[PDB]
DNA sequence: CCGCAAGGACCGCATACTACAA
């Protein structure tokens, strides 16, 4: 597996759907960045490097696997079982009713993220909260620009935007490579355009799995899924093909989740907008009791669109 | 020829203290 390391050298914006046009429609608010979103970042630098062969031009998905991202400062949005509780984020374990499993009532769930030590010990069933100062808000940076005329320096008439950029410092991503010469291409070049306005970050390109998906659960009934990217298909669906992927059936589940992801994008192909996909949002947490004891797995992959970074999820226990 | 050999008042007050288009 190869790791690659986005560095922005400034602001990124991974603009929300929404009209963008100079002279109409002029409010660019920044969404934290789809798995897609990469993945077309570097398939446009094979695009160009006259690698068309994996780039998949005009296709859905390219040759090679976008395992998934993370952002970084390597941080994770809070898995949504987790209530604020005064000045505290309190984990909320699974209940049970009429024979179904249920998260009992213990407050209304607040965004952040959380470091990649504190999911371990999440994930591993150790955890028990957070504070608040331990949980991180993702810095937005608002810019309000405008288009002057060509000799008289005044501002042309409705030539005036917004964009509200992110301030990140890292984003990570793994990709599975089937034989293309992708760690070499990239390590060819120093930087790319990566999300709006031509924000470029620059590259680095390790050849190394991330100790994450490289954990030692055990065995058990009990096993949590947290999706760390969003992951496309009916949960029915995504059930079924753990159950495959396992070759285990499952007594019962509960999804722990919010806001679906509303995910379209732009086709660089096609020059017109994608079409409108739902995702399970990251940070959600599928909760399962298997029929019999399982291996759960550092890392699976699940759902549509695996190859572009979606439905990465890790694995971990609950009680 | 000798001696003395500064002191307090005031102590920045007021007005203006964004306007408008693109
Ligand atoms: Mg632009």
């Amino acid at each position: 597996m190869i790791e690659v390391t986005f560095t922005p050298y400034d602001v990124l914006l991974f603009r929300e759907s929404r009209p963008f046009d100079a002279g109409s429609e002029s409010v660019a608010r920044s969404i934290i960045p789809l798995p897609q979103t990469v993945a077309g970042a570097i398939r446009t630098l094979l695009f160009y490097k006259g690698l068309k062969n994996c780039v998949g031009v005009g296709e859905e998905e390219p040759e090679f696997t976008l395992v998934g991202i993370a952002i970084g400062t390597r941080i994770y949005p809070l898995p949504f079982n987790i209530i604020k509780s005064e000045k505290f984020y309190k984990v909320v374990n699974p209940g049970r009713f009429l024979g179904k499993l249920i998260l009992p009532p213990k407050g209304k769930y607040k965004s952040g993220y959380v470091t990649e030590s504190i999911l371990e010990k999440y994930l591993k069933g150790e955890l028990k909260e957070v504070e608040e100062n331990k949980v991180i808000r993702i810095e937005k940076e608002k810019r309000i620009g405008i288009k002057l005329s060509r000799e008289k320096k005044v501002v042309e008439e409705g030539m005036l935007y917004t964009v509200e950029f992110l301030r990140i410092e890292k984003i990570y991503a793994w990709i599975e490579d089937p034989g293309c010469g992708i760690k070499d291409i990239l390590s060819s070049y120093e930087f790319l355009t990566l999300g709006g306005e031509s924000r470029v970050a620059f590259v680095e390109v390790d050849d190394k799995t991330p100790d994450i998906f490289n954990r030692e659960l055990g065995s058990t009934k009990k096993a949590l899924f947290y999706f760390s990217t969003p992951t496309i298909g009916k949960v029915g669906e995504i059930v079924q093909e753990l159950e495959k992927r396992l070759n285990a059936k499952i007594d019962d589940y509960l999804l722990v989740s919010s806001r679906p992801t509303a995910i379209s994008g732009w086709d660089m192909h096609e020059k017109k907008p994608k079409g409108t996909k739902f995702a399970i949002p990251p940070g959600s947490v599928l909760f399962v009791e298997f029929k019999e004891e399982v291996e759960v797995p550092p890392y699976i992959k699940l759902g549509k669109l695996k190859k572009l970074g979606y439905g990465l999820a890790l694995g971990g226990i609950w009680e």
